[PDB]
């Protein structure tokens, strides 16, 4: 039996079964592309990805699986990650379709054995979906959305944003102790003030922060047809005030029975950006576009499915505005690309090294794409790199999407 193929939405075959003049052997053209997603199926080396999760379909002549992944956007994501540990998701904000999904370091089917026998390093980890990180200031997107949706603040409400501040028996600091004095929220957000945003976190309370995070998908195993490990938040009744403050800045510091939080996946970060870009409506991401019978009939198709409306459309619009300012004039100016209006939120989070995040969307006025990035600084300094990569990848992916839409 000839096992079914795995194919991108734009028609590039990534897994196929080739008849020998003698039986069938599994072939991965573009071996190395989208490995964590395609996966594999070996007696010796085990089982992963779509080869595993769609096995009954690929097996039974098998039917073929067409992914949502766009081979061109995927290649772009992959090139952006040459030389780093980290990952990138690109997603259609109105459907939850995953147009690219890249983790680094990665691997080819040809190296698998050697990778596994050696058992050293982390190439098999999918940092889009199976690695949990402190989102840092990227999470303030949520804090802001919730503050606005609950009518606790506005973008023009003023906050004192000093270098340092005492909250709930402990201190909160802006990066490098910068005292920005009294500024409006839109600006504190854009400049990514921890002391400003902490106060809004406190104004919200734990129940609000946690419940809005859950509404964007925390606690849910995101993916209709792929595995994401859930993003974590604490039991709100267990959180201290101080912990609430830092949590709202994207820093998990709780000492309690329930998990510290937030801890996010990059996938979870995309879903937040998507929902904000999609008028507050949260979409459960997916990666299988359709299934082809052995004779090519399109036998099923995955439908987009909402996980709820996390904030009002009004709130979503205010959050988009605030994210525009991040990129036009704030921490995320390295995401700027000439000719396209890009909005987003940056993040940086901590033995000496740290990680750089970015979530964004474009075009500002009628978003059709979303990006989520983490670049792990593994001793190296990668401040502002999340934003660099994100912008660049978004713009490239937009060009590809726009050619595809008119073709
Ligand atoms: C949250 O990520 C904050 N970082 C630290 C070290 O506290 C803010 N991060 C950012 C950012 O947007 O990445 C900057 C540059 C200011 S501090």
């Amino acid at each position: 039996v000839q096992r079914g193929a795995i194919i991108t939405s734009d028609g590039v075959t990534l897994a196929e079964s080739v008849k020998q003049d003698d039986t069938y052997v599994r072939n991965y053209p573009h071996d190395g592309m989208a490995s964590h997603t395609v996966g594999y199926i070996s007696t010796q080396y085990g089982t992963a990805g779509i080869e595993s999760s769609m096995n009954e379909t690929l097996t039974g002549t098998g039917s073929s699986v067409v992914l949502t992944i766009n081979s061109q956007m995927q290649a772009v994501a992959e090139a952006a990650l040459q030389g780093y540990s980290g990952s990138i998701v690109v997603m259609d904000p109105s459907t939850g379709a995953v147009l690219a999904k890249a983790s680094s370091p990665s691997y080819t089917h040809a190296e698998l054995g050697t990778i596994i026998e050696s058992g050293t390093g982390s190439q098999l980890v999918d940092r889009t979906t199976q690695a949990l990180y402190s989102p840092g200031s990227s999470f303030k997107t949520v804090t802001l959305a919730a503050g606005i949706d609950t009518h606790k603040t506005t973008l023009d409400t003023t906050y004192s944003a000093p270098g340092t501040m005492e909250i709930g028996g402990g201190t909160i600091h802006n990066y490098a102790n910068e005292d920005m004095g009294t500024i409006p929220l839109r600006e504190a957000f854009a400049r990514s003030s921890n002391t400003a945003l902490a106060q809004l976190g406190v104004a919200l309370g734990a129940d609000n922060l946690v419940s809005y995070a859950r509404a964007f998908g925390y606690g849910t195993a995101l993916g209709q047809d792929f595995s994401t490990t859930p993003s974590l938040m604490p039991n709100p009744a267990e959180m201290t005030t101080w912990e609430l403050a830092w949590a709202s800045c994207g820093l998990p510091v709780g000492e309690h029975a329930s998990p510290a939080g937030p801890q996010t996946t990059v996938m979870q970060n995309a879903v937040i950006a998507a929902a904000i870009a999609n008028g507050g409506v949260v979409m459960n991401p997916y990666i299988v576009d359709r299934v082809l019978s052995p004779e090519g009939a399109v036998v099923s198709t995955t439908s987009p499915k909402s996980l709820g409306q996390a904030v009002s459309a009004d709130t979503a619009a205010q959050v988009r505005e605030a994210m525009l300012g991040v990129v036009e004039s704030g921490t995320g100016m390295g995401a700027r690309v000439p000719g396209v209006k890009i909005a987003g939120k940056t993040g940086t989070a901590d033995n000496g090294n740290f990680n750089s995040f970015f979530i964004g969307f474009a075009p500002y006025d009628h978003p059709t794409l979303v990006v989520s990035v983490v670049i792990e600084g593994n001793g190296e300094n990668v401040l502002g790199y999340g934003a660099q990569v994100g912008g660049r990848v978004l713009a490239q992916c937009l060009n590809i999407q726009a050619l595809g839409a008119a073709s």
